[PDB]
């Protein structure tokens, strides 16, 4: 009820079973918080000017406008997915306006680059932060620089307990323009003025959320009447329902999941484990193993049924279909409860898939904020055949437990005793590539 | 031609589309027999700045991306039903696009979106004053060695002159379209071959636009044909190439309309004295027509007239404007004119719930000019013929007058159905209609 920042309205309806995960991920997660010390964590926020590059006008008013609208979203759609209105807080003055320090880099824009502009106007925040007692490696900070597109970085990296967002500013950028139809003139993007306040600030948001540990997530069958997921092209439809242009953008269950046991989001300041490493996706990660774990083909998608291997505690589960050729964009993902044994059950599907053998990601979602993750080969069509399953349990059993529980230099051996004894076969040649294309990630 | 990455035919003409086609390329041929040749030709100028020098492989890269555009009007036009129209470019001994240097001595400091336009043009007049050539008298492409957010994206003009705005970027070529790696680092999240589809589609959006092509969005007459170039296609060119959709097809009201530009069909013709332009792109002459009656269908109209032909014409477009809406959200619809002046055609808005529309009907002059006049009228489901009824019973002066251009004495006629029936319901509803008609 905030139209001072044009709050963003929830154009969409969760699904009574992410709902139902999502209480049973939050029952988990309190009951982990008991006794630990609250987190003052804030999203803080950096201006950085340039010598030929001036601050905008009304650059503090309108991005206390951008942020609150950005918070204000973030908290709307954790409710609306069965969550608390869990959300970062800002750093706000006596007030209660939105604090912004501005730093200066004493170079012209011909000086600077694409691939310049970023750790330059970071090196500028960690100055100023600095300077004001805040350490810019132990925070969440958004840098906005007052650069151009081409020059200007539109980035988002980080994790639960550290992360880094960019965006770049531009004269009269407010979330009350996602309600103007008139058209922009002389650009590239044939576009209207509103949707191009989408672009930046709907950027803003997808960058924030790469910052707080979230890879990209697309759309899935299980939601088509729900607009575009904000991690995956839901960046540029967010606050397109203010024009009539559609659904916007919704925050998928399954990221949700993930951004509820990020200490700037629950407000409980949890300690990251030691083993906590950095992997090719976003986010911290731990070993995990599995007690069992199981494909079985349906119509157009897998039922996936599992036990992990319970060595600490976890809130919740994971599914992604990652298609061969295709970028993290176009992924889809399901979400899962976990009892206390460790058991799970759930259905992923991508109907109209063709390829036939795609990969398949597992992520067990860690309630110190760490997950752990195994990709799998999987084969899926329209039919539901289920032939090449059967082949991965006779001949790649032994190679499907041992990688399931973390050992992979003993699952390639397996792998390889499978392809010398029995390669030739036509229904084991075709698993081989496959199955050494997942034990490399 | 695979060296430039020509682009394929990923829609089908409708049948009555063709043969109104055909019909017009038969009149259009008619009046060209004894006219002289043209030798027009669309030029490409690339225009560098004191900091900003020409990329890597700009000529080479051009004359793909040129290439590409040619081809492809070229075979838009064909498949619509014409001859394989399209512009010619200027080649040199080996057969590629000769690109005309420019330069302006100031920095990338000193350049804006809303300068870079005309600065770039004046530039682009002294390289091609110095071989010969007037920039007011043909089609030229500017090409600007700007980023986005300082360098222009336009295009404006008419039949016999105009000028389309790009800008070059690193390794910008139609080769690209295949690309499915992500760009990275950008405000648009979109892959390398997009951003490939936006500069290059772009391009041919604005280089319609110089021929004398206003906006025309998509229509139910074409579902599955893609996204109309002078519509949304600026970013659907060459999507077929990524199995991303059908990519952008050119409209056959705008092929109707290309038709006798003498840059595309190479004869020239000349402009009448009366040629004026208008509130949109083109150069526009006075029509009238002798009757125009529009009955009701299901979820369109079926629009039957004969034009008063004062000099001859090849064809008839009839435009649905919806109101709050802008020129992207507007479908049109071809038809053939006889040697009379007579035509039918039917347009239709499924889903279109607002009642009240405005018709744009404009006839294609073979003189490369165009009529046009704003027509209110109703529109729904069901195909209720009651308001036309009313319709004709009141203001039948109004549309006689408004038809033959008298606008005074129809806005006279329009106060006298105010006056003497205004208070009538099946009245009250048209008058406020009227009068934005009879205003645009
Ligand atoms: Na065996
Ligand atoms: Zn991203
Ligand atoms: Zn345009």
């Amino acid at each position: 009820r905030g139209a001072e920042f044009t709050r963003l309205p929830v154009s969409w309806t969760v699904n009574p079973r992410d709902a139902a995960n999502a209480r049973a991920a939050w029952k988990t997660l309190s009951a982990y918080h008991r006794g630990k010390p609250k987190s003052s964590r804030k999203l803080h926020v950096v201006y950085v000017t340039f010598k030929d590059r001036p601050a905008l006008e009304g650059y503090r008013e309108r991005y206390d406008h951008i942020l609150k609208n950005i918070q204000a979203y973030y908290a709307d759609q954790m409710q609306a997915n069965g969550f608390p209105p869990l959300t970062f807080q800002l750093d706000l003055d006596e007030r209660g306006k939105l604090v912004i320090h501005d730093a200066y880099v004493d170079k012209p824009m011909s000086e600077m680059s694409v691939q310049s502009s970023g750790p330059v106007s970071r090196e500028a925040a960690r100055k100023v932060l600095a300077s004001k007692g805040i350490d810019i490696e132990k925070e969440h900070v958004l840098v906005v620089c007052q650069l151009p597109d081409g020059v200007g970085p539109y980035y988002g990296g980080g994790f639960s307990h550290q992360g880094t967002g960019w965006t770049c500013d531009q004269e009269g950028l407010d979330p009350a323009s996602f309600l103007d139809t008139e058209m922009m003139q002389g650009g590239r993007f044939k576009v209207t003025r509103g949707k191009n306040a989408t672009i930046y600030i709907g950027g803003t948001a997808h960058e924030l959320g790469h910052s707080f540990g979230l890879p990209h997530t697309g759309d899935g069958w299980n939601y088509p009447d729900a607009g575009a997921s904000l991690m995956g092209h839901g960046n540029s439809t967010y606050g397109d329902e203010l024009r009539h242009e559609g659904k916007g953008a919704y925050l998928a269950p399954t990221d949700a999941l993930k951004l509820a046991s990020v200490p700037l989001f629950n407000g409980v300041e949890t300690e990251l484990p030691a083993d906590a490493s950095f992997g090719r996706m976003l986010g911290k990660y731990v070993p995990g193993s599995f007690e069992r774990l199981e494909a079985i083909p349906v119509k157009d998608g897998l039922r996936l049924k599992g036990r992990v291997h319970l060595t600490r505690p976890a809130y919740g589960i994971v599914a992604h279909l990652d298609p061969p050729g295709g970028s993290d964009y176009d992924s889809n993902a399901v979400g899962a409860s976990l009892d206390e044994k460790g058991e799970f059950d759930l259905t992923i599907c991508r109907p109209g898939y063709k390829g036939g053998f795609i990969e398949m990601r597992v992520a067990v979602l860690n309630c110190d904020s760490t997950r752990s993750m195994i990709t799998l080969p999987v084969w899926m069509d329209a039919r539901g055949t289920k032939a090449p399953s059967l082949a991965q349990i006779v001949y790649f059993g032994d190679v499907q437990n041992l990688w399931i529980r973390g050992r992979t230099e003993e699952a390639r051996k397996a792998l390889a005793e499978v392809e010398r004894r029995h390669g030739s076969r036509s229904e084991v040649k075709e698993w081989l590539p496959v199955w050494k294309r997942a034990l490399g990630r």
